[PDB]
Parts: structure tokens; C-alpha cells; sequence
């Protein structure tokens, strides 16, 4: 049971996201997140994951979905009122020191139940080293993205905060409570 604050600009001011885990079977984990609205004091959205792990092939396979609440659909459409589901492998590779990178990725496909839309994603954070500035302030870059043909937004770590930019002119912070 952990809680994280998500700040937003050019979209939403503040929102809370909290994470919980449940044991269903010997080799099956429940992992889900609850988003409480910007208004503060009500639901907003829900997401969940069902996963299994392999030992020698250190990785997990599972599916992820999200539910957005229904309101009205017809001539016009809205961001809400939509269900999506995806299945992917999760893998982590530390290639720093010997190399220079480190990533945690989600490799798979998602469909939007609303319009037959299907995409594959580098649903990942890939650690790469770029700066080239006189200042000695080290920064780490990872694309909080689904790479294939959809949308990348960047995530960087500085001091002890995580902040991002999306091509839609959207930005955010994530900080643990």
C-alpha cells in the first residue's frame, strides 16, 4: 500500500495514484492502481495487472487493463468511457558500468475497446546518458513511452523527483509520499 502524487500542467493540476498487491495463487500476483480525481475525494480511473514469473528466464508475463467511466457517447466522443487491455513481457537489463544504459520494458500489444485500434509498445523507461553541459548536474533520461507508432513522453530523474514531457505540450511530476 503506497501512495504517489502526480502533478500535471496543461491538463490537470493534482491527482493521487496509489498501488496495492494481492496474493491470488502461488505463482500469480495481483497489482493494481487507483486514481483519485483532481477534485479530490472520489474515484477517477482504475488499472490492474495479472502476472506470472519465470526463474532462469528472469521475467514476467501478464496483461494490463484500464477502465474509464462511461458518460455519453454518440455523434461526439470523449477521453472517458473506454476500456483497453494489453499483454506483454516485463524485462530489466542493467548495462551500465560495463556499458552505459539500463531499462525496464513492457513489450506487447494493446487494444482500445471503443474503436478497433491495435498498437505495439516500448512500454518502458530506457536509461541513457545525455547532457553535454558545463554544469556537473547529472541527469538520467528514459522515454515514458509506447514506441512503435503512438506517442513518446520523456521521464528524467534529478535530485529526487521524476518529471516528464509529452509531445502534446503536457508535463508532470511524480513523487512518493
Amino acid at each position: 500500500m503506497e501512495t504517489s502524487l502526480r502533478y500535471g500542467g496543461d491538463s490537470k493540476a493534482l491527482k493521487i495514484h496509489a498501488k496495492e498487491k494481492l496474493r491470488i495463487d502461488t505463482n500469480t500476483f495481483f497489482q493494481v492502481r487507483g486514481g483519485l480525481d483532481t477534485k479530490t475525494g472520489q474515484p477517477s480511473s482504475g488499472s490492474a495487472l495479472i502476472r506470472h514469473f519465470y526463474p532462469n528466464f528472469s521475467a514476467t508475463l501478464g496483461v494490463g487493463v484500464r477502465y474509464d467511466k462511461q458518460d455519453s457517447v454518440g455523434v461526439r466522443y470523449a477521453k472517458n468511457d473506454k476500456l483497453r487491455y494489453t499483454v506483454l513481457a516485463k524485462k530489466t537489463f542493467p548495462v551500465t558500468n560495463d556499458g552505459l544504459v539500463n531499462f525496464k520494458i513492457k513489450g506487447g500489444c494493446d487494444v482500445d475497446q471503443d474503436f478497433k485500434e491495435w498498437k505495439s509498445r516500448g512500454g518502458a523507461e530506457f536509461s541513457w546518458n545525455v547532457f553535454n553541459f558545463q554544469k556537473d548536474q547529472d541527469v538520467r533520461l528514459r522515454i515514458g513511452y509506447e514506441a512503435f507508432e503512438q506517442v513518446p513522453y520523456l521521464q528524467i530523474r534529478e535530485n529526487n523527483w521524476t518529471f516528464n514531457a509529452d509531445y502534446k505540450g503536457r508535463w508532470n511530476v511524480r513523487y512518493d509520499l
